[PDB]
């Protein structure tokens, strides 16, 4: 029973609290290296015949990667508190594992052997708005999106044509052209809009921002945006805007006079520069972006930084009562800041969705003191992969996924923001070679996996594009050019999912088999309900035998809408070439 | 190469700024399974030929417990950002670690596959205060020291046998006491008192806590600890306070009116109270420290409580100018309140040391954010383990020592509270049988790794006693009952850490065989200043060989002074039984 593989720590994704009664304590182990495994366990303080009180239960295992094995175990503190050690009998040989080490036995003379999860503290506790859970997100990039009233920049008309328009010029769109498709979305069936950028600014993009206090008369006004805002919540809509505090655009204020006055400038800590004659020749002797002096680093570390934005955050969830923000470039500021941000939002409206940017790994801030969730690129990264480029195996694919899955604390995946491009990457369908079959793949397995998904407004009616700046071309408003059948699969699946709690609230399992390196099936859980996916990535029509529940009692095709009793151990599930099917097992 | 035993995440102990433009990246995998490993870095924005420009540089192995050697890659990220990888080399095997999973091959076109650490913030980073580095406490139990002015209580005047006395009552320790003999402890050589509770309440020990703004008249008063502290500091020695919070005292104000009113008084939310006719008949129907009655624990979650708390801590550091707040019970207490608490403490007073009471693995408190360090009760268990009751071997206590050491990023070790006894711990010399050999070879030990150290009253001069209350036992004034060799041999111990830089902030290095059950052989360095120690943990003469660096010019004595030329492959020492040794390395 190898040991090197054996691990857990009392703190984030092993350890943690999911609701303020219940603990949650995970072990690492090899794949198949243990049998079983007991959870040893508690009150740290419960006492007797001079020897340490103790019960245990018996962990489940909660899948596994392509490596280690992970095991759960739910408990609830007698009282608030606890002590726990990690028994694990494989085969013959049983062990002991404690933060001290391996022991052939339960130590029990003391309890300092073993690891400790202190007070389960409810304000330590990780929550996030329990709506966004069940919310569909539309991202929908601006300036290429409607164009409503023209009060518009000097430029360009509709679609340049039928491949390549967009170099780095604007087309006119506008937050009222939003209000007027509103239509359009209701119907769709999403429930949540994420704006890119739309503070007064100098480009198409709204990332080099110049004043954070004004809405860029390009988009609006406030009274356009109070509207959109109404009649959104109105339908059961939310809205979350951008917020880009990592760095500021060339045009802002401060920082213009940082350069009229230098050394001078009242706004010299405002920034972080070194040489202070400021030359951008070889480039930025300052902290910039990436390299884009024209977009200079903010200092949040700056006591006034910190309160020019903190208000500014504060100033749109007050004036306009937005639902959240998408923090951008979000990991390139202290810790510290977002603390105090989170608070003084959280202050004003707890329901904010606070929604980070960061590419990486994101465990230091989903501690609960920070962020509500990030934008889960590890998950996209994967289902392109598979579906798209069909690079790695079913299985790698499930591994992958039941990777990333148990590297945060259960609750911290249930608000993920799970998303398959944005106007940074190339159009979904681009890059499945315009085989809208992948692309419905790719929408079941995004909108039948649990999180909080978002749709990037070209891809349901099918636009293609290449990378930035092509996956911007102005949105399609010709029923003639957009593909309807792509629409109707979306809206389907999505009306689906908004019907079967287990589709975005339930635990997924992989019944992966390292042979059906195309076929892909899994099933997602909520208690009664148990939703079966089955999926033949493969260019062939394909068989797929389908573990049906002993207890079933009936077996309904979502799609088809045809229920039939299960009956067999298996059910064979024929199926055409990049084909699908959605079961919903029942009971008795 | 085994895979299930590598492993790295960018966080904690793994992944930490070391200093304003330094960071630290470990990697774990198995004890020798990896012949050399590369840190392949560079900074995440830099590119060319649409490949990202990458460099590589070399990690050292920093040691190993059991399982895992650990490697350590010391990197000056330019523009503060960075996305890194890992290239472990074996016998012929090349795998490249990347967040993103193990490739035979560095991957080029695209950073996303890297660890990464964003940016270098300066505020995120984690410092404590610098002194706590140089310094050694004392720790005294205000009620067993000395007795001057004895405004004491009405109870036995002092003993009755060498271990007879000491019941859970009085004998009249009084503050006055402690300055009388300031003497005696600038003798010593420490530099910082640590002393247990000394707030009005009813017991002979003051976690009892009745009012966190008077000092129990049978210590003093306001005026005698001004003198305290007037006088230390102007001894050099600092002064460390205990802040007891996670739990009040029975005769405590707020929780007395609970008592006669409870649905009523106004500080019904100021405690934890299910059902409300309090009552302590099996046991509290309330949260109470373990389950002590008399010891309701408090709210540090209710807005009064921690403004109250909160100004208790703010007091005792104007008034007093005190440098240091031991946190009682700190482990159960919610990071929130201990996050303000650093805030008001540091922002009045930055040297303020903030060391938390946790027996268990204390990271989460260690990110930089609560406590500036911890009791290092693990270390203390080796020890005892190793020297005193002997169970372990040379080398499990060389691993155990370099586990709890590489759990935690280096300059957290730096400023940990190293403690081997206390007054809930049984006296060295007990546990020790009575033999004060084993006794010097702790505080040998103890006095020569990097940390900061704590001595209990009475174990200099070798007192006695088993577990509370035995350890508190009255002081031995008595020249004649007190051991005066190892009060002369801590105090040179104490002269000589205070002029050997390696031996108070240096690293460790343990050069101990594996067939070694009795030998213990390490060096201290730290820049061109190396001292090695040799301890023979055996009832009998033995001969230890020791390594001397080729560059090694001297070979000096630390407490004989003999000098004698290097020259030489290895130097074979020989020992007295339990024997000890420290030599200095000079080398041009
Ligand atoms: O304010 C409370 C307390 O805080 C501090 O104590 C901390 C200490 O600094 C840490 O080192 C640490 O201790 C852990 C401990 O070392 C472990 O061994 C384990 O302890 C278990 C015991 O081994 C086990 O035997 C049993 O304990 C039973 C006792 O044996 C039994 O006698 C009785 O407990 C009575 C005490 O013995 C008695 O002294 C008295 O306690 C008061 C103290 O005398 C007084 O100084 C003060 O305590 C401080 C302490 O000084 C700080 O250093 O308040 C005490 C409260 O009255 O009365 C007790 C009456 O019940 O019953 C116990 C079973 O309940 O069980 C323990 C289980 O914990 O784990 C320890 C936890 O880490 O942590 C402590 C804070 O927990
Ligand atoms: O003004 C600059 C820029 O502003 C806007 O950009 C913002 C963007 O819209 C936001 O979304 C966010 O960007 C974050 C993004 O959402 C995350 O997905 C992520 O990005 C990672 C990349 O996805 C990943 O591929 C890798 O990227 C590396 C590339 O592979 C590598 O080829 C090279 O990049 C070069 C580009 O390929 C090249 O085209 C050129 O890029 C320029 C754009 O074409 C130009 O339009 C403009 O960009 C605007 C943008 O349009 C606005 O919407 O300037 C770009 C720079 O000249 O040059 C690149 C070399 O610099 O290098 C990259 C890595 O350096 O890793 C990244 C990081 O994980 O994170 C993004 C935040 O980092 O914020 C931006 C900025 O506000």
């Amino acid at each position: 029973m190898r040991k090197e593989a054996i691990h857990h720590r009392s703190t984030d994704n092993f350890a943690y609290a999911y609701d303020s009664e219940t603990l949650h304590l995970r072990l690492q182990t090899k794949k198949n290296d243990v049998d079983h495994v007991e959870l040893l366990f508690g009150d740290p303080y419960e006492w007797h015949d001079g020897a340490w009180q103790f019960q245990t239960m018996p962990m489940r295992k909660t899948g596994s990667d392509g490596l280690f094995d992970y095991w759960l175990a739910e408990v609830k503190p007698p009282y608030r508190r606890l002590r726990y050690g990690f028994v694990l009998r494989a085969g013959g040989e049983k062990l002991v594992y404690t933060e001290k080490g391996f022991y052939h036995e339960a130590p029990s003379d003391d309890t300092a052997y073993y690891f400790c999860f202190p007070f389960l503290h409810r304000v330590d506790l990780f929550q996030a708005p329990d709506w966004v859970k069940d919310t569909v997100w539309y991202q929908i990039f601006p300036e290429r999106f409607a164009n409503g009233n023209p009060a518009i920049s000097p430029k360009g008309a509709r679609p340049w044509g039928s491949e390549d328009p967009t170099p780095t010029s604007f087309f006119g769109g506008d937050l009222q052209g939003i209000i007027d498709h509103l239509d359009y979305l209701a119907d769709l069936g999403i429930t949540g809009i994420y704006l890119t950028p739309i503070f007064r600014a100098p480009s198409n993009h709204k990332y080099d921002t110049a004043d954070y206090f004004e809405i860029d008369p390009h988009f609006g006004d406030k009274e356009t945006l109070k509207t959109l805002v109404k009649r959104c919540h109105e339908k059961g809509i939310r809205v979350m805007l951008d917020a880009v505090f990592n760095h500021c655009g060339y045009e802002f204020a401060p920082f213009q006079d940082v350069l009229k006055n230098g050394a001078a400038s009242r706004y010299k800590d405002w920034f972080h520069i070194r040489e202070f004659p400021l030359q951008t020749e070889p480039r930025p002797n300052y902290d910039t972006f990436a390299f884009v002096p024209h977009m200079p680093k903010l200092n949040t570390a700056h006591p006034e930084v910190k309160r020019y934005l903190l208000d500014v955050a504060t100033y749109w969830i007050r004036e306009f009562d937005i639902d959240g923000w998408r923090l951008d470039v979000a990991n390139e500021i202290d810790h510290q800041f977002w603390r105090e941000f989170r608070q003084a939002v959280k202050a004003l409206k707890p329901d904010v969705y606070i929604l980070g940017l960061i590419w990486h790994d994101a465990m230091p801030w989903l501690r609960g003191d920070q962020f509500d969730a990030v934008m889960n690129y590890p998950l996209a990264d994967a289902a392109l992969r598979f579906f798209a480029k069909e690079d790695m195996s079913a299985s790698e694919f499930a591994d992958r996924l039941m990777h990333v899955l148990h590297s945060y604390p259960k609750q911290v995946n249930e608000a993920a923001f799970n998303l398959l491009g944005s106007h940074d990457t190339p159009r979904l369908l681009t890059v499945c070679g315009g085989d809208v079959r992948k692309v419905k793949l790719l929408f079941l397995f995004q909108l039948t996996f649990t999180g909080s998904p978002c749709i990037y407004y070209g891809d349901e009616i099918g636009m293609t594009g290449g990378n930035d700046p092509e996956c911007r071309k102005c949105m399609v408003w010709d029923p003639e050019k957009q593909n309807k059948e792509l629409y109707e699969h979306v809206k389907q699946l999505i009306a689906l999912r908004k019907q079967y709690r287990a589709l975005r609230r339930g635990d997924v399992a992989f019944l992966t088999a390292d042979d059906e390196v195309n076929h892909l099936v899994y099933a997602k859980t909520d208690g009664n309900e148990t939703v079966m996916i089955i999926i033949n990535r493969s260019n062939e029509a394909a068989e797929i035998p389908m573990p049906i529940d002993a207890r079933g009692k009936w077996l309904v095709n979502l799609l088809t809408g045809e229920r039939f009793a299960a009956e067999a151990e298996t059910l064979c599930v024929s199926l055409p070439p990049y084909g699908f099917v959605l079961y919903a097992v029942e009971s008795w």
